[PDB]
């Protein structure tokens, strides 16, 4: 079977940067910021990039055991691998795969099973991926919990992400910052083996973003989350692994209700999408609409305005 | 004849996801299932890509709930009147047992409720647990109740989401008596009959048992039974749905291959109605190479004799 994209509606698909479903399509200018997400990065021939991995549910999860920090409700987690094996920090990846690729305060729950009797406990925890001690690359991250005693040492402990939070004493929606990369090895360290930043070069083109709204758990957070590729596309390319004939796969978005092509876009072989539009726009689509790969084209093909 | 050739994805067990809870697959397990009914509504799909029961494509959506909430005064418990997944009105005339991705087992599912106030975008998040065994658990009728850690914080008439994390045990001193993964909830509440169910599955061929794709649900309190078995990995459901390869016969013969040795560890029967059986007798945890994966080799008849594993 030749190269293609799956027949999945936007709503039927999942965000590749957080374990939540896609809601809509959004385009806007990106010269004011850097677009360098590490999750949801995959070439059209199925080469995973950055911290990208196949499991949607594992995105922004952490695993390991925890050590309580006295005089606080904070626990340091010495990370294990996703399969509960030892973590190796010599792997040529920016951070353990599925690590958050944005600076924010991610709230969820820590859970733990005592091996001997199978007793369990669960508590609310938040991780500040902006914090100097956020060093998943070195196998350590800290969690702000509401307990100073319940978690036992040397037991398997999991973090399941739920949403994000904001400090309401400050300017609203100032956090999280989705386009700011964390320092995976902690403050004053340089990230390594990154998926490259993407920017539109062709005139009149903006990125097409696959947008979700992260749940907010406290305050006034910026809950917009844009991924370059839906998680399903990442899984699909990895499975198909169809080599790219050219730099760009021309895609058409089809409307089943009318039968006509609503808009067309450029799927770049390194794994991102551009459309011909100028300004901030939320795309209004038929909910049963879907993408279809029509042709291999070069980078400087001229898209019809949308 | 000459129809599109059926296949399964080249995915390791570890690379895949549980179809009954938003967690990764860990292991393969086989055991006897004559003592109970195997009738999960999640992770049900024919090999030709027809979704069954409460099954839907997104793993993250499994065991989630959406809607607005009404406080029960003088308590930390909230009733949720369910909305659709895309925040539209819930429709109870749909020919489905329950809202898609609804939990298909009786248990106490703990996670977090989150809510956004539309006017100013203020947000709140609290730990909540839902008892799918409870008499008032009627997701089919657009209602679920949550035991929360707040007695005031949630506003009415705002979009509210439940994100599942794991399961809990309590109300008893007996360990691992709950949850009960093979007990279907009464989707319309107690003393009501479930409808449009995916059918129960049982091994028919002599000496054969079901093959289970097993995960360990996180435990958030007490001593719960955290074993979770799905008939189909979520990715297989996603795969079959996309490919929609017609079934030549009742059964697709699968071989589990070891890349390290190059040989076949074991073979199994993938029934076109969407479940797997192997030739083994008794409870068994499969010891597999972590890079091992399934491969469809041939269509065989229903009464084919599997190599013992
Ligand atoms: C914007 C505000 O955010 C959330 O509240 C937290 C505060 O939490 C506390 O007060 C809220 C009610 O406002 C509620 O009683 C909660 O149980 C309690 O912890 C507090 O953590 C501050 C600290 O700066 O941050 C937020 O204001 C949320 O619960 C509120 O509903 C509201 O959205």
């Amino acid at each position: 079977k030749p190269f293609s994209v799956p027949v999945l509606t936007v709503e039927e698909m999942t965000n590749s940067r957080f374990p939540i479903p896609l809601e809509k399509l959004f385009t806007g200018p990106s010269s004011a910021f850097v677009v360098q997400p590490q999750n949801g990065r995959c070439t059209t021939d199925g080469v995973l990039l950055g911290t990208t991995q196949l499991s949607p549910v594992n995105i922004c999860t952490f695993r390991g055991d925890v050590t309580h920090i006295t005089g606080s409700r904070n626990y340091t987690m010495n990370l294990a691998s996703q399969n509960w094996n030892n973590y190796d920090p010599t792997e040529e990846i920016p951070a353990p795969l599925g690590a958050p690729d944005f600076v924010g305060k991610i709230q969820g729950m820590l859970t733990q099973t005592t091996r001997a009797d199978g007793s369990t406990r669960g508590h609310k925890a938040t991780v500040y991926t902006g914090s100097a001690d956020f060093a998943p690359k070195l196998g350590r991250v800290q969690f702000e919990t509401d307990t100073d005693h319940d978690f036992e040492a040397n037991q398997n402990t999991k973090f399941t992400p739920v949403g994000v939070i904001q400090d309401g004493s400050t300017t609203h929606r100032n956090e999280p910052q989705q386009w700011v990369l964390p320092s995976y090895s902690g403050r004053n360290t340089h990230n390594v083996h990154l998926a490259p930043a993407v920017a539109p070069t062709f005139p009149g083109e903006q990125l097409l973003f696959f947008r979700s709204t992260m749940p907010g758990c406290s305050g006034y957070p910026n809950m917009d989350l844009d991924c370059l590729l839906p998680q399903e596309w990442v899984q699909y390319f990895y499975q198909e692994a169809a080599p790219a004939q050219s730099d760009v796969a021309l895609l058409r978005f089809v409307n089943p209700d009318t039968g006509r092509v609503l808009f067309e876009c450029k799927l770049h072989k390194s794994g991102y999408v551009t459309v011909a539009h100028t300004g901030q726009h939320d795309l209004v689509i038929p909910p049963n609409g879907y993408f279809r790969f029509d042709s291999w084209v070069n980078q400087f093909y001229t898209l019809a305005p949308m």
